C-alpha cells in the first residue's frame, strides 16, 4: 500500500503520486493522480466502522451525494474499499480535486462585491437544487464550499443532511436560532439562514454570530436583529426558550447599513431577508436567486431542479453499526470490479 505521513493510504495502483492535503473528519484527504482519467483528484480516507454516529455520516453523504447531479455539488468519482465486508475497515471516497475553500480563502483575502456576488449565486444555485430534492443540509459554512482555481463552487459534507418533514459539530456560528432554542418543526428555512451567515461574512471576513455557547450565539443575534417582536417570539416552540428570551434586556435593530457600510445596498437588502429572526419570514432559495442583487447571473432554465425528491428507505437513527456497515457495504458496491 501507498503511505502518507504515519498511515495507510491504499489506493493504487489506479491512483499513485499521493500528496497530503488536510484533515477532513474520520480520514486524511490526499491528492492523487488518477491513471485512469490522466487528472489529479482528491481521495479522502474515512475509517467509521467503530462508532454508529461515524457511520451515519458516512452512509449519509454517500446515498446523497450518488444520487444528487448538479455544478454546485461535489460529485463522488469513484470507492475504493475491500471485496469482502470483514475486510473492509477504510473506505476512500475519489472527487474532484477543489484546490481551496471558502474557509480558507477568507482567511487572508477580502473578497471584491464581484465574488461575493459570484460566490453567493453558485451557493444558492446548488442549494436550490438540493431544496428541490427534498433535502436540508444542515451544515452550510464556509469549510463546506469548495473552491477551485476559478472560483467555481462546489457544496460538500451531507454528513448531517436530512429529509425534509415538519448532534455534535465542532462549527456552531451558522445554525439557525429555532435550531439553538430547539423550538418544534424545522424547514428548508434553517439552511437559508447559515447562507445568510455565509453572506455576512463574506462581507467583513469574520463570523457574524460568534460565541463561547448557544446562549452567547443569541446574544449575538438578538444585539444585530433588535429583540424578536411579539408575533416572531410567539413562532418559537418551546415555552423554556420563549421564558429565556423574555428574561433578557431589549435590545433595538442594528441596521445593517450600519455594520457593513461599504457593501452593496442590494447585498444588504437580500442578507435582511435570510437573516430574519422568525423562520416563517425568511426568503426562500428560488425568491433568493430573483433577488435584484444576483441579476447578472438568474437564469431559472440554467438552474435545475433534482428529478424527484430524495427519499431513505430507512430511518438510520435507530441503526446499529454493524448493520450500518452493511448498508454502506452495498452503497458502495457499484465501483468495485466485476459489478453488476
Amino acid at each position: 500500500p501507498e503511505m502518507v505521513r504515519g498511515q495507510v493510504f491504499d489506493v493504487g495502483p489506479r491512483y499513485t503520486n499521493l500528496s497530503y492535503i488536510g484533515e477532513g473528519a474520520y480520514g486524511m484527504v490526499c491528492s492523487a493522480y488518477d491513471n485512469v482519467n490522466k487528472v489529479r483528484v482528491a481521495i479522502k480516507k474515512i475509517s467509521p466502522f467503530e462508532h454508529q454516529t461515524y457511520c451515519q455520516r458516512t452512509l449519509r453523504e454517500i446515498k446523497i451525494l450518488l444520487r444528487f447531479r448538479h455544478e454546485n455539488i461535489i460529485g463522488i468519482n469513484d470507492i475504493i474499499r475491500a471485496p469482502t465486508i470483514e475486510q473492509m475497515k477504510d473506505v476512500y471516497i475519489v472527487q474532484d480535486l477543489m484546490e481551496t475553500d471558502l474557509y480558507k480563502l477568507l482567511k487572508t483575502q477580502h473578497l471584491s462585491n464581484d465574488h461575493i456576488c459570484y460566490f453567493l449565486y453558485q451557493i444558492l444555485r446548488g442549494l436550490k437544487y438540493i431544496h428541490s430534492a427534498n433535502v436540508l443540509h444542515r451544515d452550510l459554512k464556509p469549510s463546506n464550499l469548495l473552491l477551485n482555481t476559478t472560483c467555481d463552487l462546489k457544496i460538500c459534507d451531507f454528513g448531517l443532511a436530512r429529509v425534509a418533514d415538519p448532534e455534535y459539530v465542532a462549527t456552531r456560528w451558522y445554525r439557525a436560532p429555532e435550531i439553538m432554542l430547539n423550538s418544534k418543526g424545522y424547514t428548508k428555512s434553517i439552511d437559508i439562514w447559515s447562507v445568510g451567515c455565509i453572506l455576512a461574512e463574506m462581507l467583513s471576513n469574520r463570523p457574524i454570530f460568534p460565541g463561547k455557547h448557544y446562549l452567547d450565539q443569541l446574544n449575538h443575534i438578538l444585539g444585530i436583529l433588535g429583540s424578536p417582536s411579539q408575533e416572531d417570539l410567539n413562532c418559537i416552540i418551546n415555552l423554556k426558550a420563549r421564558n429565556y428570551l423574555l428574561s433578557l434586556p431589549h435590545k433595538n435593530k442594528v441596521p445593517w447599513n450600519r455594520l457593513f457600510p461599504n457593501a452593496d445596498s442590494k447585498a444588504l437588502d437580500l442578507l435582511d431577508k435570510m437573516l430574519t429572526f422568525n423562520p416563517h419570514k425568511r426568503i426562500e432559495v428560488e425568491q433568493a436567486l430573483a433577488h435584484p442583487y444576483l441579476e447578472q447571473y438568474y437564469d431559472p432554465s440554467d438552474e435545475p431542479i433534482a428529478e424527484a425528491p430524495f427519499k431513505f428507505d430507512m430511518e438510520l437513527d435507530d441503526l446499529p453499526k454493524e448493520k450500518l456497515k452493511e448498508l454502506i457495504f452495498e452503497e458502495t458496491a457499484r465501483f468495485q470490479p466485476g459489478y453488476r
